[PDB]
């Protein structure tokens, strides 16, 4: 009777029925995979995320989804996670490897040519997320708990933490702060909250891992999609990380950055930013150097020239960033942006100690410049920091892994590559200058 | 006033609906991609496709969907592809990206380490489906045309071609819509295309009309294809649905192998255990440089079963071949016209083609396989003089079994993809 398809009976619509009936389920488990990437590739990155619209560039797509539920220990809960084309329309749902696509995509990109991570053995996070499809399906928090309930299950996990000397150091993360998001983001309990009640389970044992759980200002977790040495043999070899420690002070009684004075042929003094007018000369020169291509390139600020005034004038007020022109027997050459770390970003990404200083570079005259300036003058900043500060443990700061030219004249400065990072949109290496 | 949210209104939930709506038809591109991925795999590795279930494996998934509208052309209609575990139990639904993963896996593999897709340089499917997420999407077939249009724009169409694949890719392309949107029928679309072809006495319409196959272009499946972001297809034969042949072709003949060489049809006898034949097929089968290729290292019993089927039809004639009195090896002389090779190239009606497992390699494994496969060759093409070519599929892979070919006198002609492997089509040629 038919050709081109089955005759249907009944028996038949009821068969394929109670198949399209889990469909809805197996909708649900897409949706939740790929929060659960997007959570780590935010954490992995240290993107900032803040309730409401989340708009962002991974790999080779534009990615946008609503914040509705910001998580304390990054458990974020989403609204439909959507693809953009270039002028904001949506063109797909992020399915789950869709997405491992886009972050393999970017993460490969981010490290170095050289990195394990693009070893021809490697494997991608596509590998891994593809190969999971099967596994089994973690339960979810039952959303009737009590937050009583809710405390009982993380004392009892926090108590479990291994008392061992060679123990994880990520199992702080790893365990109870998972639990504590999937917590907050069932509705069930405030983490911050739940949190302040792991701080009381963590004092009541004075064992050495729980003192420093405590008292530093990064915790250890574990990568799977950032990280040059990262592998997806079968299944991911994760990298450890830092991230930043919710148990710990918010802000402290750390003076702004220093004054240095340099040595040799180089001057250096803070902007003065005019209250009158358009800002001044200072201002001025900023914002020619900052809109330079060479410049450009990799600080990506060429903004207008009252963007800039206001930056400058609002740095120049607080605490955190003292920004400086820096001269060479006379002519003004550089730009410089010397920084507290427990006031920037890069204080969620190392364990910084309390008044370690950074630095942020541009020669602007490289129309004439590039022949041993940048890692003299940076020698000199790191030695005249740590003379202005004696209570200042390292200078450090945070090149892109692609910026040959910077990491080449920061380690030529004595810098020492610890490790990469990953940062919001580049992969840098952590380059130190460490006291005596 | 809420701290890990946003304090709502009637607005800001006016703004998330308007969003919402669109994601409706969000999915619904997701899926018109991935059935159209699918259409692509199927045809390019010759997957036999029929009405009601289809079950898959593609690189490290277990694919399965429903064929509610099976077509000619092969512009199936599917229910939700699902993934599914090892026993059955479905885990995800195949979203495009998905499926261009499993696939690149499934293909990348399927062609030589030496092949241009295996490049450091070359870029996969799951680039090339990325990249195209913002093309603005070819519109849908109209719903509620009329046959006759359906038939003027066919006849429009077919009337301004000359390049081989213009045909597959363009009408058979339209008829695979207008069928699959329900517009028309394509058995009657295709019939009604065959006759603008007669209408026009030119080398081109001809071979359209009699060759068994047709060019279609690649995507997925090929040693050659290459994703510069953008996808650089690579052709193949597809079968043509325009040719059905007057066939009557006999089953395939007993050869009769000259020097050293004896060959004679295997024996299963009734009611036993399948005779002495059972057995040594069996053995063989099962001894590890067999069984790494074949994959056919069944118990007794399957083997007994399968023989007696061969013998039994039209298909597959298995024999025995002995070199100067010992028993060395196991062949299936088959015809190729009820053959999986029949949608791969362009195939004569009486052609033959033959496996080959050496079983006592293991004690004669001494240059003997090339020259048996010499006298194989000239003796079917002796015993049929209507054949005109022996040819045999072996695995890409398999560069031990290709150059034993290649030295008895075949020509490594092309990759072709099979349901489970990409072959060698090696070719015996009578010329
Ligand atoms: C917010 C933010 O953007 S974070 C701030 C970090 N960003 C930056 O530092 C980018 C600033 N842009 C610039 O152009 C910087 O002024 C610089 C530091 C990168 C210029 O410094 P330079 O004048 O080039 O210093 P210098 O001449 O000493 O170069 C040192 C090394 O760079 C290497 N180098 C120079 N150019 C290149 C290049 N194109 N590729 C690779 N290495 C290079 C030089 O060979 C030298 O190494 P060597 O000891 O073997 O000779
Ligand atoms: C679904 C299916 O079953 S697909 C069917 C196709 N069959 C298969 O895929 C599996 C085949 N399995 C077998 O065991 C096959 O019989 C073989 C061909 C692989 C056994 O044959 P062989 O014993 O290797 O024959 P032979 O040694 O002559 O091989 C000839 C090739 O090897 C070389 N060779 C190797 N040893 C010798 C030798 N001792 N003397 C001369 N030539 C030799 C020949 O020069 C020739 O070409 P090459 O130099 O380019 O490699
Ligand atoms: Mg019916
Ligand atoms: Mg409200």
């Amino acid at each position: 009777h038919h050709s081109s398809g089955v005759d249907l009976g009944t028996e038949n619509l009821y068969f394929q029925s109670n198949a399209m009936a889990g469909d809805v389920e197996l909708a649900d488990r897409a949706r939740r995979r790929a929060c659960r990437l997007l959570r780590r590739w935010l954490a992995e990155t240290h993107t900032p995320v803040e309730p409401g619209p989340l708009s962002l560039r991974i790999g080779p797509v534009r990615v946008s989804a609503e914040v509705a539920y910001r998580s304390p220990t990054g458990a974020h809960g989403f609204g439909p996670i959507r693809v953009l084309d270039a002028e904001g329309v949506p063109v797909a749902l992020a399915d789950p490897v869709l997405l491992a696509a886009a972050c393999s995509a970017d993460s490969r990109s981010r490290s170095l040519p050289s990195a394990p991570i693009n070893a021809p053995d490697a494997g991608t996070a596509v590998d891994w997320v593809l190969s999971s499809l099967a596994d089994d399906e973690d339960d979810e928090v039952p959303a009737g708990m009590t937050a009583e309930e809710a405390v009982r299950l993380l004392s009892r996990q926090v108590d479990d933490l291994p008392r061992s000397p060679g123990a994880d150091p990520w199992s702080l993360v790893a365990g109870p702060f998972a639990a504590i998001g999937r917590f907050g983001r069932a509705g069930i309990a405030d983490e911050c909250w739940l949190l302040e009640v792991l701080a009381g389970r963590l004092r009541a044992v004075d064992d050495d891992l729980s003192r420093s759980w405590l008292s530093s200002p990064t915790l250890a977790d574990r990568a799977v999609l950032v990280g040059e040495g990262l592998r997806y043999r079968p299944d991911v070899r994760p990298v450890p990380f830092d991230v930043p420690n919710p148990l710990h002070e918010g802000k402290s009684d750390v003076p702004p950055p220093p004054v240095p004075v340099l040595g040799g042929p180089w001057s250096l003094r803070p902007v003065e930013v005019a209250v009158h007018g358009d800002g001044g000369p200072d201002v001025a020169l900023v914002h020619r150097w900052m809109n330079t291509p060479h410049v450009a390139h990799h600080w990506n600020q060429a903004w207008p020239l009252e963007r800039w005034r206001e930056e400058l004038a609002h740095q120049l007020g607080g605490e955190h960033s003292l920004p400086c022109v820096v001269g060479h027997e006379g002519r003004e050459v550089a730009y410089l942006e010397l920084y507290r770390v427990t006031r920037d970003k890069l204080a969620g990404c190392y364990p910084y100690g309390p008044h370690d200083l950074g630095v942020h570079i541009a020669i602007g005259e490289r129309e004439v410049l590039g022949r041993g300036f940048g890692s003299s003058l940076l020698r000199a900043v790191a030695g005249a920091l740590l003379d202005a500060d004696p209570r200042c443990a390292r200078v450090v700061a945070e090149p892109n892994v692609h910026n040959e030219a910077s990491v080449r004249a920061f380690a030529k400065a004595g810098f020492v590559r610890e490790r990469e990072i990953g940062l919001p949109a580049k992969n840098s290496a952590l380059m130190v200058f460490s006291r005596v």
